[PDB]
């Protein structure tokens, strides 16, 4: 491949797709190169212990790159276009990461320079940091096939990747973009609840994210519901179903189901401020 | 490169659990399918049509397993237990280790039922859970008072081939269960809801069953690969003012965590009442 | 060497005069603080600290090189009128009023001499006791230097960081208001105390005396707050048992509904004074 | 300064607390690091690690630990004390001053174990929170049938170096662990949430902690150093129509202050549970 790759933010994001290509092989750490406004961010030192090329200049991520993440705030993403979008070249793809961002918007700012820019939306989430991310991609109106196929066996090296129509990525935002974050609770919540009952914190922190990570990969292996799964596991008049009985007094589905709406939601918002 | 290659592994019991280790086990290549044996009453289970295909060895008759194995696993309800004792209890011998999956049935209660028939019964309580069928379980165990030090090692070695697998106090394994033990249905619950989430919001069924259970996939590992509190990979997530922050806000809201903590308890309790109503 | 104004002389003019003397940074005798009622027991407060006090506003501003105006944001308007003709090229005018922008105060300002030099700050009352959390952000026209000049005199009396302006209606609903939800905590936890049997003097003291030494704990950590938690909560423990009823009341979230309702009434009451 | 002049000083435990407060005294330079002794049954512990970074001697055995102390702190989980106390309790002198942190072990279980071996064991009971590590503790104490007038003393002057400290009679000591033994998980709780609300409106995390941290921080410092009630100290930061007064509305509609009393309640009562065992 050789391929050179630049991140144009130095935040969460860039570090856990650098930590991921890099511990996947597909990409030297030197090979990318990332720029920041504030190099004084702890992403940054991450960044800089890791060998990845690191410059306050956006114009020489640019010219480093081959494939263009931008991993940038939302609102940032047309102040950034405005700034190098002159220095894009036919070469280019330019992967945006950004919630809610439009390939629209993108590339109507790109396109007032070279006119046909090879543009990628991307949804993906932190735990491509231990290559097992959920990323989803759609592709723009220049995107070759070619790049589609270079795209998903990038970010598939990194965790699930799948093309998907844009218009489903606010939605995928809300649950996978920010599922890893509603797990953290629940996995926090789940240890002080072995505290409570008498185990010691290291081990019910340990526990609760094994018991997560089984569950959730016995999911992806079965071709079976997840409530036919919960049957199988719950004996009759046993802890399990008492237990679930209070999750269910308590809405515990209607929370996810609101906390998945909420961030698609907003999601939904961040652009319509843009626009 | 693991194997018990003198080792003969027997389940009282073809449920759910049984075929999950059977599973596990064979997955692993630590053993060796024939070398299982399983009994169950029903024979008609679907649990028992699925043993059968892997080359696990069926009969009706649970002294035929207990003659044929060296490591018994009780792979019924607790209820069943002391039934089960009682019929093969003068089938034990010294070579046999008892391995109870039982919730809430106590290494005493056991051991009592046991040593009428020959003392010194080798006894380890289990806690495990159904991912161990993906070689992704959470087991604890509790030696008895008549185990050797070698056997709880070969358990240990044995339930780690196919998940995390610690040596606890006996006093923590009904905790335990209200955690991992039940925790794999609070996370098939939880699954379904973030699917239910995701279609509400647009996306086919198939593609958010896929994403929320990969989410969930990725954040756990995080945490077992991590030092870091889970309180700060949260943080990790949720930029200024965005979608995540959002998010967090309606699940606290709704006491998210307190729903969670009240699962563990009450799971945890529950196996407490099934253990004092059995003695 | 510096001679310090207010005009307004409230709750926050004795706060930051108390402080600043406190501090040793400046003399009393070298403050000025105006007030149009001049029966204000804050007035007299400061009359017995020994600075010196006047009605007209524009004595403080003819003795004053720093100018801070601390009065109700509705009130700042009016006194830019009142004064802005008597602003000179030595004044930087610092505005503590919530909400209240930059922009509205340089516009007022530059109508009677071009380039003010403005301030915006946040602070809150424990400024009092030198424990004060602060934040600044510096205007179109302010030199270098009168910023460092502004951090290091409010730095006497806690903690002090420039911001971006953007931030401080964020940072209102948090520090600004965050010692009336202390003071709300205090109140209810001395309640829980003498429920259970302790004295209500006793019960005061205790309370402050936790809260101050945990948010003194967690400054002086490198740790997250969740890590602490954990590290005070034995399994079956006292606390754990509490910190589960905290959580089945939504502790969290009210907490977080507060800080968003400041920010959101400040917001709402500099829309109403630009329209 | 002559109570500390030459006294040695021991734990039995060495998890939390007890790093706690061997970094407090020393901090407060109290007492030497290497005239604390500290035991544990477990050396693969993180803060077994930190305390002997600090120069803390430790051990396995408790003999050694009770050998070596003056003061003798039990810093070990409710349900272990009685089997320390059979484990120790012949090792007890005359010279020895017991104190014990464990929540809700009576001053008369202790002194039952214990008078079996010698007749007039010296008892403290105390009930202190983690804060000591930065000296700003909230202890309360109670003295024993056989604890001399300069035990007291002693007690209160060591505790004082680390924080607040006063005596208590006994019985209030569940409801001081309800609301200031717990009290620091309270607040990192709440800090954990007020810097989840300066995210949702905008701000860096790292700033947002900082700034919730030095407000709560602030807010106890005024009113450990007012005359003026928590309401009077409320009244004064609310403006009319202002946006703090909206915010306790809210915290108000939520019932907030009657969660913190439900806290404070239940681990008073959970501590009483623990003393019934
Ligand atoms: O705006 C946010 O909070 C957010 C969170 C996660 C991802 Br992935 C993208 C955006």
């Amino acid at each position: 491949q050789s391929m050179s790759v630049g991140f144009i933010g130095a935040g969460q994001l860039a570090f856990a797709l650098a930590k991921g290509f890099t511990a996947a092989g597909v990409l030297a750490a030197h090979k990318i190169m990332a720029s920041s406004p504030d190099m004084d961010l702890a992403t940054v030192s991450a960044l800089r212990k890791m060998g990845v090329k690191l410059t306050p200049h956006n114009k020489e991520t640019v010219q480093h790159s081959d494939v263009l993440f931008l991993a940038v705030k939302p609102h940032i993403i047309p102040f950034i276009l405005d700034e190098i979008g002159a220095d894009i070249e036919d070469r280019h793809i330019v992967v945006s990461c950004a919630a809610g961002v439009t390939i629209s918007s993108i590339e109507k700012k790109l396109s007032a320079f070279r006119p046909a820019p090879r543009v990628i939306r991307c949804m993906t989430n932190t735990p491509v940091v231990v290559r097992e991310g959920a990323t989803v991609y759609a592709t723009g109106t220049h995107a070759q096939v070619e790049d589609g196929r270079l795209m998903e066996q990038l970010l598939s090296s990194v965790g699930f990747c799948t093309e998907v129509e844009e218009d489903l990525i606010d939605a995928v935002t809300g649950l996978s973009g920010s599922g890893p974050a509603y797990a953290f609770t629940a996995l926090d919540a789940l240890a002080d609840g072995g505290v409570k009952m008498g185990l010691p914190r290291r081990l019910a922190v340990r526990l609760g994210a094994q018991a997560l990570l089984g569950a959730a990969k016995m999911l992806l292996h079965s071709e079976q519901h997840p409530g036919q799964l919960k049957d199988n596991v719950s004996s009759p008049g046993g802890a399990t179903i008492h237990a679930l009985h209070v999750l269910e007094s308590g809405g515990f589905r209607s929370l996810l189901i609101n906390a998945v709406e909420a961030s698609c939601i907003r999601t939904r918002e961040l652009q319509s401020m843009a626009d």
